[PDB]
């Protein structure tokens, strides 16, 4: 409601949208963080599908899905969980760095709490690492898609949505694969010098396996996702029916 109740305490990230920081809330000594947003520059065409988004975020209360506390006019605050692990993306970037592909035991964990966060979203009906986030729990969080809205170059692209076909819920499966293929590899599975050319290699379907640090379960899972064909993609209860996935692999608070 008010920006007095809250005690700024820094700035986690900066953007073309504005900024992003850590702030403790007055009322319990509660962490949590804000996205700062000028709107004062904006039409309001561009304010009507702002605050239709504001709103929209507010009906998902997940575990696995980055929690909306509040909402702030001031600029415009939009009061979310705090994520101290950060992002994935960042995570793989640390991997590369270090030379250190990550533990089976931590990307079972984002393929078992990531799928259950595809679940909660296709019954409400871009998985990117950078939307991707985590805690200091060992949990994992799915950014809110309307919130990424309003803050070869995809990799992610579907068949389908190359195609030209209509969009799915085994698309997302294939995001997901291609998600976890480069937590486990630190590349993605098709890369290319153009678009178009990046199209090719989707379509072909080909690329390494995992590396063979993770065993031939994962890199089973991980491939059936990237099938070129929809239906013969897994879907999300196939996923969680996997031997792999464990009670540990699941999120706790
Ligand atoms: C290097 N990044 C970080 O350390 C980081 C931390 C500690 N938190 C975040 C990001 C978020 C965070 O902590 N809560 C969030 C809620 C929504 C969205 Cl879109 C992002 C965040 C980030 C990117």
């Amino acid at each position: 409601s008010r920006a007095e109740d809250y005690e700024v305490l820094y700035t986690i990230g900066t953007g073309s949208y504005g900024r992003c920081q850590k702030i403790r809330r007055k009322s319990d000594g509660k962490i949590l963080v804000w996205k700062e947003l000028d709107y004062g520059s904006m039409t309001e065409a561009e304010k009507q599908m702002l605050v239709s988004e504001v709103n929209l975020l507010r009906e998902l209360k997940h575990p696995n899905i980055v929690r909306y506390y509040d909402r702030i006019i001031d600029t415009l605050y939009i009061v979310m969980e705090y994520c101290e692990g950060g992002d994935l993306a960042s995570v793989i970037t640390k991997g590369t760095k270090e030379r250190q592909y990550l533990d089976e035991e931590f990307v079972l964990r984002v393929m078992t709490q990531l799928t259950l966060a595809l679940k909660e979203c296709h019954r409400r009906s871009d998985l990117k690492p950078a939307n991707v986030f985590l805690d200091g729990k060992q949990n994992v969080k799915l950014g809110d898609f309307g919130l990424a809205r309003i803050l070869g170059t995809p990799y992610y692209m579907s068949p389908e949505q190359m195609n030209r076909m209509s969009y799915n819920e085994k698309s997302d499966i294939w995001s997901l694969g291609c998600l976890l293929y480069e937590l486990c590899a630190l590349m993605p599975p098709f890369t290319a010098f153009s678009q178009k050319e990046l199209a090719g290699k989707i379509r072909e379907g080909k690329f390494r396996r995992i590396p063979y640090r993770y065993s031939d379960e994962l890199n089973e899972i991980i491939t059936r996702m990237l099938n070129l064909k929809d239906y013969h993609r897994p879907s999300v209860e196939e996923i969680l029916e996997n031997p792999l996935i464990l009670e540990h692999h699941h999120h706790h608070h």
